């Protein structure tokens, strides 16, 4: 199950958000401005089996000041079953900054990413999956500031 | 008519790209890497009758080095066509030899989204940097669109 953008009992409230599109073998990310409105690129973080991106990812989270880390949740046909597993590992090492799954149903990035990865040179597909971070981030964000007005 | 992204006659190859977003009030901007891969939000500039935006706009554009700049297209019924057609050509007259391009606002869901951006407002930290969601967007679908034409 998604979460809910704004849900009451969950949101921490201003500052920073970290979003995170969850690839085969790379990782795109975004951030929010400090009034949580705007989502920014931020890099591409590289996936690992063993695990180094967790290390990065919340270094990142840090480095940002994080209060809520944002990650894309596929549908489950298509896998939901890797980014939950990556929003659960997250979860545990950034705690107590929460980690929320956004419905990427309510994008185009299924689509969009479909249509770069048909469009896409090694550099460009690395840096173009910040910009599914960032649709996914600024979903998030939109559909929060409008659940709280 | 929108401009067809990627268009063989008229794309320039490589370089950054500046897109913008007009509002009725406020114009948000963004720009893509050297590579046309990735649009980032830059600034939101403030539209003012004595056309103080125009030549803030065109500042941007020599700064970044941009070699295309994109506008989005809404719709003719509705933000409004005619707004944006205006304050392209008006920017094209400032950016020559610069080219300005019309991205078609209905390959996206810019309008939906900018709609919910402003139902929810409630704040002039919202209203001072939102308008930069909507020029990403816009610029995002100019990248994209261009790189599957070409592929």
């Amino acid at each position: 199950p998604p979460d809910r953008p704004g849900d009451p009992a969950h949101d921490p409230g201003r500052g920073r958000r970290l979003g995170i599109d969850v690839g085969a073998a790379r990782i795109g990310v975004a951030c929010s401005d400090p009034d949580a409105i705007l989502a920014t690129p931020v890099e591409t973080v590289r996936r690992d089996r063993s695990g180094k991106h967790l290390r990065r990812l919340a270094a990142l989270a840090a480095e940002l000041e994080a209060v809520e880390v944002i990650v894309g949740l596929p549908r489950t046909l298509a896998s939901a079953q890797d980014a939950i597993e990556l929003a659960e590992a997250l979860a545990r090492r950034v705690s107590p900054t929460p980690v929320r799954l956004a419905d990427e149903r309510l994008t185009t990035v299924s689509a969009q990413r479909s249509l770069r990865q048909a469009g896409v040179a090694s550099e460009q597909r690395a840096v173009i999956d910040q910009a599914a971070a960032v649709a996914i981030l600024q979903s998030w964000l939109d559909e929060r500031l409008a659940a709280m007005a």
